[PDB]
């Protein structure tokens, strides 16, 4: 602090007290700004230890509600807050090296990092890696060109610019023509929940919104779903994937189940279906816009640092973790979210749990003589009999466009819950807004919402 | 020009509100802008016994008084913005917006070309409503198209949020004494009136309100000039306000520079003469980190080039002249309004509000006479043939906005005046008038909940957004 460094403006810290110059309380490095970082700042002791975080995004992302706010159902300030509020909240000081990671040195204990505003380490006693991962095109070729993700909130901007361009060239045509048809219509690879729920609210978007101003479009326009799998939402179970697909029928939306997408032209895409008699046809779907919401798979930094740790040689999917969540062949470094390899799914449910656990099993930490220097590692923490980390799964939703919604609740292996109609989506919008994080975004959430019911959505592409 | 398929103007629409007769019955009535005017223009038309197109770069409407509250995003940019089509979904018959812009006016053959940012291109007009706005002005004073920022579109915003938002971040990296790092946090509007004024007002507010609260050391730093060539600010007020405004923006650490004048704009800093009761040209150069320009309007090539291709219309300067029926003096078709015409009146808002909704009132008249059954000998004979009332002006009000959280205002009607004073007692009005005056429940809506959300919270200074 008060210095000059390799990190962007957004760099801050708070004085909220002060530091001993010199200083013993130990210093933990919390990569992200998601799901995983910013729920680990919000349980982690900020007086015990001071905490410094990297993460080249200076909000955070409620990602539930991302898809929604391409056509304007939400606005993208709504669902965001910058983690400096979060910061203010804590306690203790702690500083937002606005920069992104670019190696993790573990050996010589400093993460390295670059800024796209700036050899730069950073010193760390913990690490808590939580920078997630990013979507994947399975080297499918022409996807990164042409295609969306719909990841942060660029991506947002990015597909309505995109599809309302369309939208407006598309107008200029006469209803006669096909290539009109073509830039009206709209691919959604990937039929989770993210995917599902794109799908269904540019639907709720014709319908509810454009229709009014413009019908002769409305009815041209249309809206793909496709899906390797044999179902949507194959997280459900199959009795509402059932009725949420056959739903999205219902909406009008074109569902492509046990598809894969073989190669992405720039004005159509070749996709390949594999059926219950056996065979392989093929198809060509053209599209004005496509929205490739599928998979995952790790970033360089973390993959860079599977080469320099040993045991994390072959890890495939994501930095692999024991049941303390905690690097298998480091110590001083966890993994939690979506770098996190662990057999689990990678959700934000997960992660979360993954950080508030980790926040108690650290101010736990807080009270044992060995700790305070520095062999095998995991060792330490079976001792003083901790617990280590044990998944409580509680269900998972997905919105359907028109008003409606599948929906699950558990606790344990406890079904609460499990229904799917005007009902659930009621419900899914009160079960969404409580587990926000913040105030203001909440709020914001709510009077889109609310604006909404009354009005019209917000399109600009201007904005 | 008229059928289905063209290329400029993306935006361009219609609303098929009936079914519309090719050899086609009614007169068509051609207006520039999206403005004040252009849409005032439109709430009150009868689109029945007229056809009605709309040329415009821009496809929403713009709620000028509340324009300089969103660079700090008091309201947010949306909030104040209005597609135009969600009118035409209010009117009766058949209108059609281009997404284009007027580049010339060809009087005597009887069309306004368009050369739309994407695309004979001509446009055809039995009525011409020219209602295109005047651009903001620099007096050639140098540099301020180059570093300067004017606050007269959404644009216009976003812009400056970025440029302060951005001097922000790089003076934080800076050890408090450097000065630049206090330069970078000067922040320089030049004008006096309203606009000037709201703008220097709503940046402090953020800076007392919002930024402080997490970068305090920076607040401290912050500068802002307030510069005008004239004795005191908002002129158009009884003294004893333009003065307490004076005075109670100064209480909110507002630098004011009165009597001064601004003579080039150099890159962090602009040099000003300032000039003295006494008759003393001094000098003084104030830097700068961010430059707001809320003084001028000079009118638009259309309007000037049409000057020229009219006799009468030469040596005037604000802009089309206009007899009292608001048809330029020189042509017929063609109608003038709000600033884009040139009245003997305020170019403000209000003006061209009433300007139009007069027109609008008018032209519901002529839909019954025969005279305007042909057309499809002078100018305002016909209108004084049929004793049609000149245009005359109600000046209903004045109001600004200025402190930390406070304002002052005026809404006398016609001579009797009403209320005039301060205080937050005036500030809540000021809120209250300005949502009353919003053309659209949306928009009222939006922004009061930007109101209700900011008492709760922080404003959001997102610089991407
Ligand atoms: C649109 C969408 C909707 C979703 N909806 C749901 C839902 O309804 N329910 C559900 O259970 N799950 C949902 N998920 C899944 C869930 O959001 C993710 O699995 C979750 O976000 C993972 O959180 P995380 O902390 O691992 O990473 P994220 O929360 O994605 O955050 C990663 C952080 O690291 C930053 N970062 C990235 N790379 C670097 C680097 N090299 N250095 C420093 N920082 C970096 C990122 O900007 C970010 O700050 C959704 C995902 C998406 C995209
Ligand atoms: C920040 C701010 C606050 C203000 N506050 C007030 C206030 O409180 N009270 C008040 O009385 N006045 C106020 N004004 C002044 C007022 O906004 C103008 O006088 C008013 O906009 C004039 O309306 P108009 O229709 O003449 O022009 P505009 O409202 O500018 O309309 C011009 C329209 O034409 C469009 N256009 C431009 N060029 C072309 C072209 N070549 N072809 C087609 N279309 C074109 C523009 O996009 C716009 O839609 C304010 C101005 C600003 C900038
Ligand atoms: C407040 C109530 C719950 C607290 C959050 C628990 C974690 C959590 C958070 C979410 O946002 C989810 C979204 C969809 C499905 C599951 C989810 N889970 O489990
Ligand atoms: C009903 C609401 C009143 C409508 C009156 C319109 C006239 C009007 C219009 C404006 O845009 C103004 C901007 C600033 C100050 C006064 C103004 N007045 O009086
Ligand atoms: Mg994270
Ligand atoms: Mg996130
Ligand atoms: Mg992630
Ligand atoms: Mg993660
Ligand atoms: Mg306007
Ligand atoms: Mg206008
Ligand atoms: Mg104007
Ligand atoms: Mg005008």
């Amino acid at each position: 602090g008060v210095e000059n460094s390799g990190a962007g403006p957004t760099s801050f810290k708070t004085m909220k007290v002060i530091d001993p110059q010199h200083s013993d309380k130990p210093n933990v490095l919390i990569l992200g700004s998601g799901w995983g970082a910013i729920s680990f700042l919000k349980h982690i002791d900020t007086k015990k230890y001071n905490v410094s975080i990297i993460s080249p995004r200076s909000y955070f992302l409620f990602t539930p509600l991302l898809p929604s706010a391409p056509v304007g159902t939400v606005d993208e300030k709504s669902i965001i807050e910058p983690i400096v509020n979060f910061a203010l909240k804590k306690k203790g000081n702690v500083t937002y090296y606005e920069a992104e990671a670019t190696s993790i040195n573990p050996d010589r204990n400093t993460v390295t990092i670059k800024s796209l505003s700036a050899p730069a380490e950073i010193k760390y006693d913990y690490l808590i890696s939580a920078v997630g991962a990013e979507p994947n095109t399975f080297g499918i070729p022409g996807v990164t060109d042409y295609g969306h993700f719909l990841k942060e909130i660029p991506n947002s901007l990015e597909i309505r610019r995109t599809f309302a361009a369309n939208l407006e060239k598309a107008n200029l045509l006469p209803k006669g023509d096909p290539e009109r048809r073509r830039l009206l219509s709209i691919v959604v690879v990937g039929g989770g929940p993210t995917g599902v729920e794109a799908a269904g609210e540019l639907q709720d978007y014709v319908h509810q919104d454009l229709r009014k101003f413009l019908p002769a479009l409305a009815e041209e326009v249309q809206i793909h779903l496709v899906e390797a799998l044999p179902i949507v939402l194959n997280m459900f179970e199959k009795k509402l994937s059932s009725y949420a697909q056959s739903h999205l029928e219902n909406t009008s939306i074109k569902v492509h189940l046990r598809t894969a997408v073989a190669k992405v032209e720039e004005k159509q895409l070749l996709a390949k279906t594999k059926h219950e008699d056996g065979k392989i046809t093929e198809e060509t779907i053209p599209y004005g816009t496509l929205i490739w919401a599928t998979g995952n798979k790790a970033r360089p930094v973390i993959t860079d640092l599977f080469k320099k740790i040993p045991e994390q040689n072959s890890s495939k999917r994501g930095l692999a973790v024991n049941d303390f969540l905690q690097v298998k062949g480091s110590n001083n470094i966890f993994a939690i979210g979506d770098n996190a390899f662990a057999g689990l799914p990678p959700t934000a449910q997960v992660a979360h749990q993954e950080a508030e656990y980790l926040a108690k099993n650290f101010d736990k930490m807080a009270q044992i003589p060995n700790f305070q220097k520095n062999d095998k590692i995991d060792l330490l923490f079976e001792e003083n009999n901790f617990k280590p980390f044990k998944y409580n799964d509680l269900g998972a939703l997905a919105y359907l466009g028109s008003e409606r919604a599948i929906a699950t609740i558990r606790s344990g292996k406890r079904t609460f819950y499990t229904g799917g109609g005007l009902m659930t989506f009621y419900l899914w919008r009160i079960l969404y807004l409580s587990m926000i994080l913040s105030a203001r975004s909440r709020l914001k959430v709510f009077f889109d919402w609310i604006k909404l019911a009354f009005f019209k959505r917000d399109f600009f592409k201007g904005l």
